[PDB]
C-alpha cells in the first residue's frame, strides 16, 4: 500500500492480515452501478444505504442488521455493508446473513488491500468492493481492479482529490465514489467535491458520498451529473429518512 501514517497506516496492516474464507456463492452477481443505470432511467432517486455499526464521524448503534436490510431492499439501490473488524466492529458473518436475505446489490465496505479480500467478497455474496486510491499503489489499484474484474465485478473507485481522480481515469475507472470527507482531518469540503464531480466524464457512474442530508442537495447533484447517493449514518440511526429523501 501507499506511504501511510495514523489510523489509516493501522488499519491497511490489519486488513493485510485478514483471514481469507472458504465459503460458496449462492447468487449471482447483482451489478450495483447497472442498477444506479437503471434508477436514472426510471427517475428513482438512487441511495445506497450503508449498514456500520461504529465509525470515527458518528456513534455507535447497534440494530438489528436484517430488519434494517430488509427495510432498505424495499428503497435502497444497493446495500453497502461494513466488515472492517477494528474501527467499525463489522463481520464477514453479518455480510454473508444479509447477501443470502436480500436480492439487491451488495457492496462490501471495506479496506481492500489484497486479492483474497476479494475473494472473501465474492464467496460471502458481495457484488463489489471499493478500492481507495488514497490507500494503495497504482500498480496494485489497478491490479486489483482487474482482479475484481474477472469476477464480473466493477469495483468503485473512491477518490478524495484532483490527484485520486487523475488515477481513478489513468487507471480506466467507470465507477466512481467523490468523498467529501478528508480521512485523516475528518474534514468535509462540499466545494471540493462539487469541482471533483464536475471534471469527469458523464459516462463514469458518479456516486456522491454524504454531505447530503436533503431531496434539494440530491437534486442539485443529480443537476450536476451525479448518478447515486451514498448516505451512512443518518440512515443507520432513522432508517425513515430514506423514503422522505426519494420522493417529496
Amino acid at each position: 500500500p501507499r506511504y501511510l501514517k495514523g489510523w489509516l497506516e493501522d488499519v491497511v496492516q490489519l486488513s493485510l492480515r485478514r483471514p481469507s474464507v472458504r465459503a460458496s456463492r449462492q447468487r449471482p452477481i447483482i451489478s450495483l452501478n447497472e442498477r444506479i443505470l437503471e434508477f436514472n432511467k426510471r427517475n428513482i432517486t438512487a441511495i445506497i444505504a450503508t449498514y456500520m455499526r461504529k465509525s470515527p464521524w458518528g456513534l455507535d448503534v447497534e440494530r438489528d442488521p436484517i430488519e434494517y436490510a430488509k427495510f432498505m431492499e424495499r428503497y435502497a439501490v444497493g446495500l453497502s455493508i461494513c466488515t472492517e473488524e477494528k474501527y467499525a466492529n463489522g463481520s464477514y458473518e453479518t455480510l454473508r446473513k444479509i447477501a443470502s436475505s436480500v436480492s439487491i446489490p451488495i457492496l462490501m465496505a471495506d479496506f481492500i488491500v489484497k486479492e483474497s479480500q476479494i475473494d472473501d467478497a465474492y464467496n460471502l455474496g458481495a457484488d463489489t468492493v471499493p478500492l481507495i486510491v488514497k490507500i494503495l499503489t497504482e500498480r496494485e489499484l489497478e491490479s486489483l481492479l482487474e482482479y475484481a474484474r474477472s469476477y464480473g465485478m466493477e469495483p468503485i473507485i473512491k477518490i478524495n482529490d484532483e490527484n485520486d481522480l487523475d488515477i481513478a481515469l489513468r487507471i480506466g475507472a467507470r465507477f466512481i465514489g467523490i468523498c467529501s470527507r478528508d480521512w485523516e482531518t475528518l474534514e468535509i469540503n462540499k466545494e471540493n467535491q462539487r469541482k471533483l464531480i464536475s471534471m469527469i466524464p458523464s459516462n463514469v457512474v458518479k456516486v456522491a458520498s454524504t454531505g447530503i442530508s436533503e431531496r434539494n442537495e440530491i437534486e442539485e447533484l443529480r443537476k450536476l451529473g451525479v448518478n447515486a447517493f451514498s448516505i451512512i449514518s443518518s440512515l443507520m440511526r432513522n432508517p425513515e429518512k430514506i423514503k422522505e429523501l426519494i420522493e417529496g
